[PDB]
């Protein structure tokens, strides 16, 4: 009996966590590149005159 | 008299239970392997970038 309903919920919870993982990594890659670009623009702003 | 009709119903009820047993075990083996595969794919999804 219980060796099935539990397995289904496990499948669903794994997929749910994998979806957060997917989003978090993508958005970390995005934001860290925005930071890289900003740091470069800050140095350009301080240097150029 | 009763030492026969009861025996027939017992035979039938055993076979009926054995049929559920057969299906439940097979389907448990199936679903738990789907869960195993899913857990692996979840870890691959979280790791690969």
């Amino acid at each position: 009996l219980a060796g099935l309903d539990t397995a289904i919920i496990l499948i669903a919870f794994i997929i749910t966590a994998a979806v957060l993982a997917y989003v978090a990594v993508n958005m970390g890659l995005f934001v860290t590149q925005k930071a890289k670009t900003t740091i470069n623009k800050g140095e350009e702003t301080a240097s150029t005159a």
